[PDB]
Order: C-alpha cells, then sequence, then structure tokens
C-alpha cells in the first residue's frame, strides 16, 4: 500500500500541472549581458561571436543548437531564473500563471482527478486536501525543492567508434548545474564499465543531469579542435536526465542521444541514481511508480469499472500499442510517464504484463500479439547503426529482460494449456472464441518470434509444433470424451427417433463385445470432430499452412486412437464372435469408407497398404465359408426345382435350364460383395480369391456331377431335348465361369485361384465331352440297326451293269435308298440338335455321332464279320460276292452324303475334320482294297505282313538256307539264289516211309511270267535231310526286294497218296536288301501268321477265283501243314 499512496500524490502532482500544457520557450536571439554558460551544454555565451538564445519568459539562456534540448518547463524555469536573479514579482506572477494553469486544468478535466481518486480509492475530501497540497508542491516551484543526488555511472553498451583504431576511449562527464565531474576513461571499449559514483547538490528540479559520454582524445588533433569547439573529447552520446524524472534509488539504461548533427551516436548508458528529495525521502523509482499506477489503473478499469472485462481501447496506427485505455485513463499514464521520464517501451511491456493475466478475455490475444510484435519490432529492428545484438539491446530494457522473458514463458505455458483444450476453451459455436483462438496462436507465434528475434534464441519451441502438440493433447482429450460419451453425442446429433437420443450405458457410450453399434456411432462422431476440425479449426488455424492443418492432424490422431482401439476391439470380437458376419462386413464398409475418406489420403497412410483389412479378414473368411454353405444348399434347391420341372430350357434361345441362372446369380451376388470390399491388401485379396475359387469349383462341379449322374437316365428316346439342355447347362456353366474368371480379374487373379478355375474349366470341358459321348452312345443301337438296314438294302445292289434297273438304279438313287434308314434318323435329329444344342454342344455331339456312324458303317457294311466265314474261311464254296464296283460306288456316294449331312452346310462339322477323319480314311482304305489289282493286293500283303519274318511260334523243324540276293550283276534286275542246305528237327515221325523234300516258293508282285516254285530232291527216312541244292528265282525288275518274300515248305513225297506239308517258313527279302547274302536257319511253322490286312487281302484275293496268280497266291498262303505225324495248329 505505501507505494500506492505515494504514486497517487505524484500522479495528482503530475496531472495538476501536466507537461502537455507547459508554456513554450519564447527564444529571442541574445547577446550575453554577463559572461554566461548555456543552461544545457555549458559553453560560454559571450559577445556577438557566442550569441545564444534567451527565452523572454523564463530567461533560460542556451545556444541555438541547445534550445530544443531544453525540455525544462518555461514557467518553472522562469520562476527559478526570476528567483536566482532576485526578481520576486516576476517569480510570483509566474506562480500565478502556474496557479491559473492548475485551476484551468481542474476546471477543464475534473474527471482526471476523480479517476485518480477512484483508481487509488481515496475519499473526495482527502483527495481535495491532497490536491491543495500538490498545488502547493508545484508552487514551491523549485525554490522549495532541493535534493542530494548520488550518480553511479555504471556502464555503457554499444558506444560508437571514433579512434584511428576503429574503437573509442570513452569517459563520462556528469554535470549538475554549477558542478561538473568526470569518470575515469575506459580505453578501447565500446561497452565500458565505470561503476563510478558522484555526489551532487541540486537546488532546482528543472536542472538536468547532463551525462555526456566522450572519447578521450589527448592527441594534437584534439588540442587543435579545442580552439573552435567546446567538446574536444569526440562526443560519443549523452543522456539529459530531467531532475523531476528522478525518484529514490533508480537503476536505468538511458539510450544515448545526438548533441550535434556531426555527432554519430549509438548505445546506452546504465546509471544508478539515488535521489534524496526534500519532502520526498525514500520514494520508489518512477518506473516502479508507473507500474503501480498502470496496474492499479488497469485493475480499476478492468475489474472495478468493467467487472473483469478488459475494455480494449479504440486505437489505430503504429502508436495504437501506446494506447491502453479511454482518453482520461490514457492521459493519466501518459502525463505520469512523460513527466517522470518513463519510456514508451516500458509502458508497453508493463501493459503487456497486465494483459498477460487477462489473456483469456475476448480480443486480448490480438492486442497482446500486436503489442508484442511492437515490443519485438522495437528491440529487434531499431537502429542498425548500433554494434549490439537485439538480445543485448533488450538486456538494456528498464523493464528487465529476465522479467519479460519469464512473463512470456508463463504466458506461453498458459497459452499451451488453453490450446491443449482448444475445442472446449474455444467452442466452434462461438466465432469470436475461434477468433480468440486464432489470436491466441498469433500471440504464441509473436512470443516464439520474440524469442527468435529479440532473445536471439537458437532453438525456441517452434510455434507450429507447440500448437500441433496442443492440438494433439486436445484431440486425445476429445477422443477420450467422445469415447466415454458416444451414445449421448450420437443420439443427440444424428438419431432420427428421439427415444434413442439419451443415456445408453457408459459401456455402450464406450465399447461392447455384443454389438458393434458403439463403433459405428464413434466413427460418425470421429467424422463430426474431424469435420469440425477441417471446417472450423483448420481455417481458424491457418498461420502455418505448410506445417499445421488441424483437419489432417485431427484425422491422423483420431484415426490412430480409433485404430488402436478398433484393432484391440476386433481382436476381441474375433475371440468371441458374438456379432454376425454381416455386421463386421458393414463395419468393414464403414471403416473402409472412413479410412478412404479421411485417412488414405493423409501422407502418413498413403505411405502404407492399409492395416484395417487385416482386422476384418477373419470375419470375411467366416463370411465366405457361410456363403459357401448357403451356396451349396441353395444349389440343391435350385436343382430340385429345375429337376421337378423336368429341366425346361429357360427359353427357345436360353438353351439351358433355370438352375444355372439361379446358381450363377447366387455366385455373382456372393462375388460382388467381396468385390465391393475392394480390399487394398492384395494378399488378403488373394486369400479371399483362393477361398472363393474353391467355393466356385465345389458348387459348379457338384452341379456338373448331379447332372452327369442323372444324364444317362435322360438319354432315353422320349426326352432327347433334356440331355441337350443339360449339356447346354454344362456349357453355360463354362461360359458363365469364363465370365466369372474374368470378373475375378482374369489374368490379374491370384495364381492358385486362377489355377483352380482353369482346372475347373478343363474338368467341365471334359464333363461336356463325356455327356456328349453318353448322349451320342444312346443313338448307337439305332445307328447299328440303321447301318444293318443300310446293309440289307446294299446287298440287293450288286455289280449292276448286268442287273435290273431297281439295282442298276442310278448310283445316286441306290445311295439314297441305302441311306434311307439312317437319313430318317439323321435329318430329324441333327436338325433338332442344331436348334436345341448350343454350338459347342452340337459340334461335340456331331463328332461323337460321326465317328459312331463311320465306325458302324466300316464294321457292319464294309468289313462284315461273316465275310471271314464266306471266303476268308472254309465255311461256304461261294464267291462271297465282293463289294462290286457299283456297291463301291453307292457307298462312296452314301459317305459323301453322310459327310455333307454331318457338314450341314457349315452348321455341322467342318469338311476339313470330316476329310481328315481317320474313321473316314479307314473306311476309304477298306473300300479301296475291294477293287485293287491282284499284284497290288499281293504287294500290299508283302509290305503289310512284315511280321511274317521275325520267329515262327511252335516250330515243326527248321531249314538251313544260304540265300544270295543278286541285284543281278549282269542286268540290274533282281535274282535270288537260294541254296537249300538242309532241314532239321522235322516233327514228322510218320506212319510210313518219310521222304522229305523242300519246296521253295518266291512271293511278291509280277510273278505270272516267272517260275514261282522249286523243290529239292526227296531224301528217304531222314528227319534231318541235307540237300545242298541251289535255286535261282527271278524277281521283277520294278518291285524292290522288300516287295518279296521267300516261302520255304517241307513236304513228305507220297506217290499214290498226296505229298503232305510238313511245315512252312517265310523269309522277308527286305532283310536281304541289306544283308546281300544270308545264312539262316528258318524255323518251320504249321501255317503262316497274319494280321487283319493279310486276312482282308486274302479274302479279297479269294474272290478273284479265276485269276491264276490270285489262285496260286491264295492257294500258297492257304497252304498249311497237313497236320499229322507231328501236329496241326501253330503260334503266331
Amino acid at each position: 500500500e505505501e507505494l500506492k499512496n505515494h504514486v497517487y500524490k505524484k500522479t495528482l502532482q503530475a496531472l495538476i500541472y501536466p507537461i502537455s500544457c507547459t508554456t513554450p520557450h519564447n527564444f529571442e536571439v541574445w547577446t550575453a549581458t554577463t559572461p554566461t554558460y548555456c543552461y544545457e551544454c555549458e559553453g560560454l555565451l559571450w559577445g556577438i561571436a557566442r550569441q545564444g538564445m534567451r527565452c523572454t519568459e523564463c530567461g533560460v539562456k542556451c545556444h541555438e543548437k541547445c534550445q530544443d534540448l531544453l525540455n525544462a518547463d518555461c514557467l518553472q524555469r522562469a520562476a527559478e531564473k526570476s528567483s536566482k536573479h532576485g526578481a520576486e514579482d516576476r517569480t510570483q506572477n509566474i506562480i500565478m500563471v502556474l496557479k491559473d494553469r492548475m485551476k484551468i486544468r481542474e476546471r477543464n478535466k475534473p474527471e482526471i482527478f476523480e479517476l485518480i481518486q477512484e483508481v487509488f480509492a481515496v475519499t473526495k475530501s482527502a483527495h481535495t486536501q491532497q490536491m491543495k497540497a500538490v498545488k502547493q508542491s508545484v508552487l514551491d516551484g523549485t525554490s522549495k525543492w532541493s535534493a542530494k543526488i548520488s550518480i553511479t555511472v555504471v556502464c555503457a553498451q554499444g558506444l560508437q567508434a571514433k579512434d584511428k583504431t576503429g574503437s573509442s576511449d570513452p569517459y563520462v562527464t556528469v554535470q549538475v548545474g554549477k558542478t561538473k565531474k568526470r569518470t575515469k576513461t575506459i580505453y578501447g571499449n565500446l561497452n565500458p564499465v565505470w561503476e563510478e559514483n558522484f555526489h551532487f547538490e541540486c537546488h532546482n528540479s528543472s536542472d538536468r543531469i547532463k551525462v555526456r559520454v566522450w572519447d578521450e582524445d589527448d592527441d594534437i588533433k584534439s588540442r587543435v579542435k579545442q580552439r573552435f569547439k567546446r567538446e574536444s573529447d569526440d562526443f560519443l552520446g549523452q543522456t539529459i536526465i530531467e531532475v523531476r524524472t528522478l525518484s529514490g534509488e533508480m537503476d536505468v539504461w538511458y539510450n544515448l542521444d545526438k548533441r550535434t548533427d556531426k555527432s554519430a551516436v549509438s548505445g546506452a548508458i546504465r546509471l544508478h541514481i539515488s535521489v534524496e528529495i526534500k519532502g520526498e525521502e525514500k520514494v520508489a523509482p518512477y518506473h516502479v511508480q508507473y507500474t503501480c499506477l498502470h496496474e492499479n489503473l488497469f485493475h480499476f478499469v478492468t475489474d472495478v469499472q468493467n467487472n473483469g472485462v478488459v475494455k480494449i481501447p479504440d486505437a489505430k496506427g503504429d502508436d495504437a500499442w501506446k494506447v491502453y485505455y479511454d482518453e482520461t485513463a490514457q492521459e493519466i499514464v501518459d502525463e505520469f510517464a512523460m513527466r517522470y521520464g518513463v519510456e514508451s517501451i516500458y509502458q508497453a511491456m508493463t501493459h503487456f504484463a497486465c494483459l498477460s493475466s487477462k489473456y483469456m478475455c475476448p480480443g486480448v490475444p490480438a492486442v497482446m500479439s500486436t503489442l508484442l510484435a511492437n515490443i519485438n519490432a522495437y528491440y529487434a529492428h531499431t537502429t542498425a547503426s548500433t554494434n549490439v545484438s537485439a538480445s543485448d539491446r533488450f538486456a538494456a530494457s528498464n523493464f528487465g529482460k529476465e522479467r519479460f522473458v519469464k512473463l512470456l514463458d508463463q504466458l506461453h505455458n498458459s497459452l499451451r494449456i488453453d490450446l491443449s483444450m482448444y475445442r472446449n476453451n474455444f467452442p466452434a459455436s462461438s466465432p469470436e472464441r475461434l477468433q480468440d483462438l486464432k489470436s491466441t496462436v498469433d500471440l504464441l507465434t509473436s512470443i516464439t518470434f520474440f524469442r527468435m528475434k529479440v532473445q536471439e534464441l537458437q532453438s525456441p519451441p517452434r510455434a507450429s509444433q507447440v500448437v500441433k502438440d496442443c492440438v494433439k493433447a486436445c484431440l486425445n482429450s476429445t477422443y477420450e470424451y467422445i469415447f466415454n460419451n458416444c451414445h449421448e453425442l450420437y443420439g443427440r446429433e444424428y438419431q432420427t427417433d428421439p427415444a434413442k437420443k439419451g443415456e445408453v450405458p457408459p459401456e455402450e457410450q464406450g465399447p461392447s463385445i455384443k454389438n458393434l453399434d458403439f463403433w459405428s456411432k464413434l466413427i460418425t462422431l470421429i467424422v463430426s470432430i474431424i469435420e469440425e476440425d477441417k471446417n472450423s479449426y483448420t481455417p481458424c488455424l491457418n498461420q502455418f499452412p505448410q506445417e499445421l492443418n488441424v483437419g489432417k492432424i485431427s484425422a491422423e490422431v483420431m484415426w490412430s486412437l480409433f485404430a488402436q482401439d478398433m484393432k484391440y476391439a476386433m481382436e476381441e470380437h474375433d475371440k468371441h464372435r458374438l456379432c454376425k458376419s454381416a455386421d463386421y462386413m458393414n463395419l468393414h464398409f464403414k471403416v473402409k469408407w472412413l479410412y478412404n475418406e479421411y485417412v488414405a489420403e493423409l501422407p502418413t497412410f498413403k505411405d502404407r497398404v492399409p492395416e484395417y483389412p487385416a482386422w476384418f479378414e477373419p470375419f470375411v473368411i467366416q463370411w465366405l465359408d457361410e456363403n459357401e454353405e448357403v451356396s451349396r444348399d441353395f444349389l440343391h434347391g435350385a436343382l430340385e426345382r429345375d429337376k421337378k420341372d423336368g429341366f425346361q430350357q429357360t427359353s427357345e434361345h436360353a438353351l439351358f435350364s433355370c438352375s444355372v441362372v439361379d446358381v450363377f446369380s447366387q455366385l455373382n451376388q456372393s462375388f460382388e460383395i467381396i468385390k465391393k470390399l475392394e480390399c487394398p491388401d492384395p494378399q488378403i485379396v488373394g486369400h479371399y480369391m483362393r477361398r472363393f475359387a474353391k467355393t466356385i469349383s465345389n458348387v459348379l462341379l457338384q452341379y456338373a456331377d448331379i447332372v452327369s449322374k442323372d444324364f444317362a437316365s435322360y438319354c432315353s428316346k422320349e426326352k432327347e431335348k433334356v440331355p441337350c439342355i443339360l449339356m447346354n447347362n454344362t456349357q453355360q456353366l463354362r461360359v458363365q465361369l469364363e465370365k466369372m474368371f474374368e470378373a475375378m480379374g482374369g489374368k490379374e487373379l491370384d495364381a492358385e485361384a486362377s489355377g483352380t478355375l482353369k482346372e475347373l474349366q478343363v474338368k467341365l470341358n471334359n464333363v461336356l465331352d463325356e455327356l456328349s459321348h453318353v448322349f451320342a452312345t444312346s443313338f448307337q443301337p439305332h445307328i447299328e440297326e440303321c447301318v444293318r438296314q443300310m446293309g440289307d438294302i446294299l446287298s440287293q445292289v450288286k455289280g449292276t451293269g448286268n442287273v435290273p434297273a431297281s439295282a442298276c438304279s442310278s448310283v445316286a438313287q441306290d445311295a439314297d435308298n441305302v441311306l434311307q434308314p439312317i437319313m430318317d434318323l439323321l435329318d430329324s435329329n441333327l436338325t433338332l440338335f442344331a436348334k436345341i444344342c448350343e454350338k459347342t454342344v452340337l459340334k461335340r455331339v456331331l463328332k461323337e455321332l460321326w465317328k459312331l456312324v463311320m465306325n458302324t458303317m466300316e464294321r457292319t457294311i464294309v468289313l462284315p464279320p461273316e465275310f471271314l466265314s464266306k471266303l476268308k474261311d472254309h465255311m461256304v464254296r461261294e464267291e462271297a460276292k465282293s463289294l462290286t464296283p457299283k456297291q463301291c460306288a453307292v457307298v462312296e456316294l452314301a459317305l459323301d452324303t453322310i459327310k455333307q449331312y454331318f457338314h450341314a452346310g457349315g452348321v455341322g462339322l467342318k469338311k476339313t475334320f470330316l476329310e481328315k477323319s481317320p474313321d473316314l480314311q479307314s473306311l476309304r482304305y477298306a473300300l479301296s482294297l475291294y477293287t485293287q489289282a491282284t499284284d497290288l493286293l499281293i504287294k500290299t500283303f508283302v509290305q503289310t505282313q512284315s511280321a511274317q519274318g521275325s520267329g515262327v511260334e511252335d516250330p515243326v523243324g527248321e531249314v538251313s538256307v544260304h540265300v544270295e540276293l543278286f541285284t543281278h550283276p549282269g542286268t540290274g534286275e533282281q535274282k535270288v539264289t537260294v541254296k537249300v542246305v538242309a532241314a532239321n528237327d522235322l516233327k514228322w515221325q510218320t506212319s510210313g516211309i518219310f521222304r522229305p523234300f523242300i519246296e521253295v516258293n518266291i512271293v511278291g508282285p509280277q510273278l505270272s511270267d516267272k517260275k514261282r516254285k522249286f523243290a529239292t530232291k526227296s531224301k528217304n527216312n531222314s528227319w534231318a535231310p541235307k540237300y545242298n541244292e541251289s535255286f535261282q528265282f527271278s524277281l521283277s525288275a520294278d518291285a524292290g526286294p522288300e516287295c518279296y518274300e521267300l516261302q520255304v515248305c517241307v513236304k513228305d513225297y507220297c506217290f499214290a497218296r498226296e505229298d503232305r506239308t510238313v511245315g512252312l517258313a517265310v523269309l522277308q527279302l527286305r532283310e536281304l536288301a541289306q544283308r546281300g547274302s544270308a545264312a539262316c536257319w528258318l524255323p518251320l511253322g504249321r501255317r503262316i501268321h497274319m494280321d487283319d490286312t493279310g486276312l482282308t487281302v486274302l479274302r479279297i484275293l479269294s474272290q478273284r477265283s479265276n485269276d491264276e496268280v490270285a489262285k496260286e497266291f491264295v492257294k500258297l498262303k492257304s497252304d498249311t501243314r497237313s497236320a499229322e505225324e507231328g501236329g496241326a495248329a501253330p503260334a503266331p
């Protein structure tokens, strides 16, 4: 309180006689009427050469250059001068002008003295009496003011350089009126420390302490300059402290001022000044008094007048930060400050300290930010001509550097705290609180900038980061809040039934294992918060657009917190599985959406494959399973409907039945769900796809199987359409499966899923082939019956150039008659199938039917097994009747017609398949044999019967031959020398005289003109008869040795009886074509061993029963061992 009361008396004294209505000095040019020293610089005013200015009113005398340094009040100076010259009437007249000025002041502005009175809580009476007392204290002039002054010159900082060295030798002169003293000199230092105390007696508060800093030039140039100018010691700067601005024990940095235009000046001087004023002992410094005034006035204005509200003054321009109050309150502090030397920056740092307590109050952070940007700009920028850091210039603050640093730190912390609950503390529902939030951050920036610029701090906590942390802290607390209040918030903000808006349990305004609804609701609240941050707070907090986006930070933190929680929750749900598959899928869609809407695009998570699908995968897999069962049970339903409906084709162009459509619909529904998940993890997708491909495979094979199992039962004659439809179903599976394979990404599908479906497609292709075969097979008995009827008709056609006109009916008409049984079948069925079968189904059916027809015709018509019996075999002495040229024709034409039928003008099988058909080629081959020439048949026999030259089985002896093929050295024909050496092991211990001889026969083409047979002599009673007899066949010239074979026959010579065949051996002359000559022991057989073509050629040749070559060939091949004396039938 003791300071409060004194500050009140001083403030009344200040404002009763304010500086703003001090009288100006009326300076006449004056020639000094006595040897005079300038009241400001103490230079000799004398004569015309050292004229000064004399103020008429105050009789202060100064140089012209000094008249403006005289801030001394003209009226007080006048009262003093008048006193020091003994002019008492003038003194009293000035005391009367001083009284009238104080009466004017009270009359004009009583509200000042009233506001002082209220700010200091003084009574109107004690105010009026103190007012009378301070009026007298001003009218004491300075005749009744005196002081002792103790001036410790502490230091200067940042002085100018004036020496040849680029430094200075600073010393200080302190002058107080009549007395001049000097510090010792500090050499070479721009930041000198003196710490030197002078004592002075001051009889006049309008004296001025002239503290002049000088460079001590003792040199010749100084001794020269001394003649012309009174300040030889090259002037470094001054401070001119008005003695009215002294109070108690002061400790003050004074910036140094320019005395003259040639003065370069920089830096400050710290002066510790104790002043012992008469009637004002032990008073506080005017800085401390001003602080006390400003604090009381602030607490009065804010708390007492405005109930706590900080009334921001209407103030504009670069001096707005110097306006703290309304006019009256402003004039109080300004007149106090101006009268008592309190610099504007001190006033500001003080008011900033006041505002720092009320920083929560509306608009204050803007004012404070502005004020601090000015305080910043002051210390940071002012005068680059200084050689001192902003931090050191700020260490010369009379507010105290430390104090302001601490003040800013406390404030910065208070701002950090409030920003750590920014949503609550600055609700979006108040734009003004959003603007205070904005200005709270702008103040935090201004503080950080002040730390960076004024304090020159190397690493201040970066404002953007500090705020980002605050935002994180708030977001955490927000997250907690919503995470504790979820149902209330959601109920209120979104729920369309009011009965659901209320207080659902804390465990459901928080997580539940029984239901996901908390999470759904939490997501919508997270969205609401992220949107509020995006929409309200991000525009609000745009100060660091490249470093702070509140919507991004909100999304990141909220998703992070949510994601950790959700991940634990999904893990927990994965254990319990109390909610349904569908619910987790819906949650998955929501989380997917949330993520993809707000999170996917944040750099932090565009940088990743999203992890949330891994939470849901177990649930999607469970769903895929459930879906498989549902699919397989649906399938049996779908099939049972279709089966009961007898498999109607869906329509006359949808050649498949309905169950296909049902099933693929079910599959497609199932697939589309998965596909809509769009799971961003390709391995989880591969897993889903593998899982699902199995589903597909299982279902579709089970379809194919159910069909395949019943298929044969439908292949009966009344339901021909149903097999076609089932084949079309099957094929429609293949088609829809290719669609589905492609819909599953085709080439972009996972390798095992793709493999599975390619497998499935090949299996299904094969099912269709089997079904096509099973179908074609139900026609086989009819095709056989038909082809037997075609055979019954063709038997009536023979070699008809010598037969009646119903069978010498044209080759065409006989072909048509022959075909009629099968064309009744074919035309109807192939035209029906061509309609009701899909084109893939039709082609497969047709191949299976074509083969079946060709083979049936080959077997039943061209090579009927009874033609073994009727001229291959022994059964009937008939000529069999060959396929006659006319019946070879007719058949070849029936076949071209069948081929045209199966071609169906391109609707059936390609002409190319039909022509290349091995079935047709085989049929043509057998046919070609029936007309072929005797020699060509015989050549064919030798070339085909290759196995008649690789070991007789069950031999009846053997023959040693030596054989020399001569590509006859005399002709280039071939001749065959055959030395019959011996026989051995003849199984012929006979019922008589055995008389073996060896017939040798050559066989092959073109032998009609040639000796086909030789024989050895006979040998009596000899199972090992030697012969040593050499024969010489001629071959043709044309046919090579490979067209020929020797046939070696042992016979028992039997006059009266018949010469019994003992045995037979074949030697292929192809071998001899390499060997040139061969010794060989031919094993003897009972009959020659044959293939189908030997036996076919033989039954053909036997029909040529007038051709002598054929007769002898047939006879020769049809020779077998007359069984007896050693056995009947051989092995091949």
